[PDB]
């Protein structure tokens, strides 16, 4: 989908903000809190307010991917205000972190924790960096990581996001998003 991506210097309040002027306004014949963006293949970002949109080098921005986000964009936001996320950024290429997501907000509970490092989830708060009890899971993007794939070792490759459940030392994938 084509919107407008001519950048105009408004002065508001005593302050310059470059703004899309016509694609704000084009914007929205498809959402209520959409904004286009400035910054090749273009991308999103949801913000705790609305979603901004960099369109692509043809001035175009994949529609039913934003659908995505404009239908879901509470649990979203839930998602970056839990995982102490300012704002979160998709690509086309990025359904498979929209999908965890999605997963993640249906299925964490309050006995859920999060590594105090990053986007990781796991189903238990009796978990560190060298402990993590049988059955429990982990939610999260990267794996095998260390020198020699020592740190969260999986039973077979995993690349990407990912649910998997710890036995026996290692990490065993359960769903691949
Ligand atoms: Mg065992």
């Amino acid at each position: 989908m084509k919107i407008d991506t001519t950048v105009t210097e408004v002065k508001e309040n005593g302050k310059t903000y470059l703004r899309l002027l016509k694609g704000n306004e084009q914007l929205k014949a498809v959402s209520d809190k959409a904004v286009a963006g400035v910054n090749k293949i273009g991308s999103f970002l949801v913000r705790q307010d609305n979603i901004v949109v960099f369109p692509d080098n043809k001035g175009e921005f994949d529609l039913d991917f934003f659908n995505l986000l404009n239908d879901n964009f509470e649990t979203l936001v839930e998602y970056a205000k839990m995982a102490d996320c300012l704002d979160i950024a998709f690509d086309i290429n990025e359904k498979s972190y929209f999908n965890m997501i999605m997963w993640l907000m249906k299925n964490i509970d309050e006995n859920w924790s999060q590594s105090p490092y990053g986007e990781s989830f796991y189903s238990s708060k009796d978990i560190d960096w060298g402990y993590k009890p049988e059955g429990s899971l982990r939610v999260s993007d990267h794996w095998n990581f260390g020198q020699d794939g020592e740190h969260c070792p999986t039973a077979e490759p995993v690349d990407g996001w990912a649910v998997c459940k710890f036995e026996n030392g290692k990490y065993h994938l359960i769903k691949k998003f």
